[PDB]
């Protein structure tokens, strides 16, 4: 008979809910291990200027609680990092569920013990303990990325990870340099060229980004927003990418030349990465015309907001527009800034990192007192794979993921009985709070029906899960988004796998498949007595 009937690992918005469904809801024993000092996952980690959600903040949030919904302020188109941490405290305090939370502790083993049917979890702290049921809710961009560059130990200043920043940095006045832009590196520009005396950025490759539209909320927009709440959810649960807006259903190269230029202007004067991709026209991610034409919009941009000529042709990408779309506050504007110097390592690699900077292959030090990383994550599995995580067989999971990480539904795997994942690989691609309530609430009926009937086990068949994979990368196939190099399919970390790790068919597709699977008695679960 177990310790606990349930342990959570995380408490960001995944573990958070995981618990209260557990606990509140199904009246559950549970414990949630989260290896940071406090809870919010990557809303207590990624402190770093700049830091924010790009959903925007109407949606970057729960929906289950209809008080919480209509009571919860926020001030600002866009959620700032410390906005959305404060609201994951609030809804912790709101529900009774710090003292359930034990922070500061790494789980470093999860063991399936095929002799009592039990999941035993040990932590870093060296204490071990059985649960029946384990729901890891690891965060799919939560482990860092810190890249072996030459010399980086040697670096005299502050080096820091932005998904480590420490509370204490202030860069204001000083010599920073950060490496990768991404939605993090470009988010932090643009934060940091407003404090640093001289920022210094480290492109490796260039990436499109559009304006966020961000500012002040009108209480009466937030007023006609919570009026409709209900409306909005719906339409967010049934959409593909779950933003809060519809889709397009426009194929771009079936109008004209002055009609796509409209088109696009329009949504770059309204904003959002994510409806400039998808809210403009319907293919910008599966035909490569469509594609083509988005990306050339946003180079005209480019040469337009940058007067600089030379930074402008180093900011100016020439791949697909298949990127996570970004977004920021006037980003190429930042580099008119005279505080602000880019350096492309397609042409000045780095070498070295030197004490008293970066030394590229052009053999300049770039003299810096602080660099940061914005380099990213080990996406996905990540913190799967860095656990000592074995199943039914004893194989540890690096042995079931040879080719790329693997799933049923994105939320359980073969040979792992009675373990869910909250946003495991090959799960939906979009805002995702919306996703993980989807993941969570199924994820609940489960157990409660293995609770209410006994089951000692449930666990999706290798079949299953091998049909999961396959429906993930036909999907995949369907669009340009494998034609685009980034952490989404892996290989962001040399020797790391090129491989789908997303069900790219979202979020109203997504949920109708968990319905399906449930309302169908678990077709594709072993169910054991
Ligand atoms: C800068 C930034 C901006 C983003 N903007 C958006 C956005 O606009 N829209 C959007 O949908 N998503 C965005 N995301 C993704 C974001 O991660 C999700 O929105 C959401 O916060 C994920 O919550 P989660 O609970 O699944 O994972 P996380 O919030 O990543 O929480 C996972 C937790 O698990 C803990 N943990 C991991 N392994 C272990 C272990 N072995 N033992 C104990 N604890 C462990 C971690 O320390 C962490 O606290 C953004 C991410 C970043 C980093
Ligand atoms: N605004 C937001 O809502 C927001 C903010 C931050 C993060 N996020 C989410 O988090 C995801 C990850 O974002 P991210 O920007 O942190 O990571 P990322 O998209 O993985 O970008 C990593 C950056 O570091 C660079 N890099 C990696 N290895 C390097 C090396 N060895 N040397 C030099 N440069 C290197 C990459 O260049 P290459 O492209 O050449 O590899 C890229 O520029 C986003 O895509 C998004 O989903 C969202
Ligand atoms: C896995 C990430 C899904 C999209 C939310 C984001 O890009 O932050």
């Amino acid at each position: 008979t177990p310790d606990l009937d349930a342990i959570v690992i995380g408490a960001g918005f995944g573990g958070i809910y995981m618990l209260h469904k557990l606990r509140n809801d199904l009246g559950l024993s549970v414990r949630v291990f989260e290896k940071g000092g406090g809870v919010g996952g990557t809303w207590y980690w990624n402190k770093y200027p700049g830091a924010k959600s790009d959903t925007e903040g109407f949606v970057y949030r729960y929906s289950f609680d209809k008080e919480l919904l209509r009571e919860y302020d926020w001030t600002t188109r866009y959620l700032d990092q410390p906005d959305v941490l404060a609201y994951l405290e609030h809804v912790v305090e709101r529900y009774d569920l710090a003292r359930d939370i034990q922070l500061n502790t790494e789980v470093t083993d999860a063991i399936f013990d095929e002799e009592t049917e039990l999941w035993r979890v040990t932590t870093a702290g060296g204490e071990t303990l059985t649960a029946r049921f384990l729901v890891t809710a690891l965060g799919l961009l939560s482990r860092s990325n810190i890249p072996d560059i030459p010399g980086r130990d040697s670096f005299a200043g502050r080096l820091v990870h932005t998904n480590a920043w420490p509370e204490d940095l202030d860069i204001t006045g000083k010599r920073v340099g950060v490496i990768g832009t991404g939605s993090t590196g470009t988010q932090f520009i643009v934060a940091a060229a407003k404090m640093a005396e001289q920022l210094t950025v480290f492109q490796r490759t260039p990436q499109y980004c559009v304006p966020s539209g961000n500012g002040p909320m009108d209480p009466d927009e937030v007023a006609r927003i919570k009026q409709n709440f209900d409306s909005i959810w719906d339409q967010v649960r049934s959409s593909t990418v779950a933003f809060g807006f519809e889709e397009s259903t426009v194929e771009a190269m079936s109008v004209s030349e002055s009609e796509r230029q409209r088109v696009f202007q329009q949504a770059w004067d309204k904003g959002n990465g994510f409806r400039f991709m998808f809210g403009t026209f319907c293919d910008i991610a599966t035909n490569p015309e469509a594609n083509a034409a988005a990306a050339a919009f946003i180079r005209s941009k480019i040469a337009e907001i940058v007067k600089d000529p030379e930074t402008a042709r180093k900011l100016t990408p020439t791949d697909l527009y298949a990127k996570r779309p970004l977004c920021n506050e006037g980003y190429y504007e930042t580099y008119n800034r005279d505080n602000v110097s880019l350096v492309s390592l397609k042409e000045t690699p780095i070498e070295e990192i030197v004490p008293q900077g970066v030394r590229t292959s052009d053999g300049v030090v770039h003299e810096l007192d602080v660099l940061v990383f914005a380099t990213g994550f080990d996406a996905v599995d990540g913190n799967y794979r860095a656990m000592n995580l074995r199943g039914r067989d004893g194989r540890h999971i690096n042995e079931h993921w040879t080719e790329g990480p693997t799933s049923y539904l994105g939320v359980t795997k073969a040979g792992f009985p009675n373990m869910f994942m909250i946003l495991g690989p090959n799960g939906p691609f979009t805002n995702l709070p919306p996703s993980i309530e989807a993941q969570v609430e199924w994820i609940s009926d489960l157990i409660d029906k293995a609770t209410r009937e006994g089951l000692t086990t449930v666990e999706p068949t290798a079949d299953a899960e091998r049909e999961w994979t396959e429906t993930c990368a036909e999907i995949a196939n369907m669009t340009l988004f494998p034609k685009a190099d980034s952490w989404i399919f892996g290989a962001n970390i040399p020797g790391k796998r090129h491989a789908v790790m997303f069900y790219l068919g979202g979020l109203g597709n997504y949920r109708r498949q968990l319905a399906d699977v449930a309302d169908g008695g678990y077709r594709g679960f072993q169910l054991r007595g």
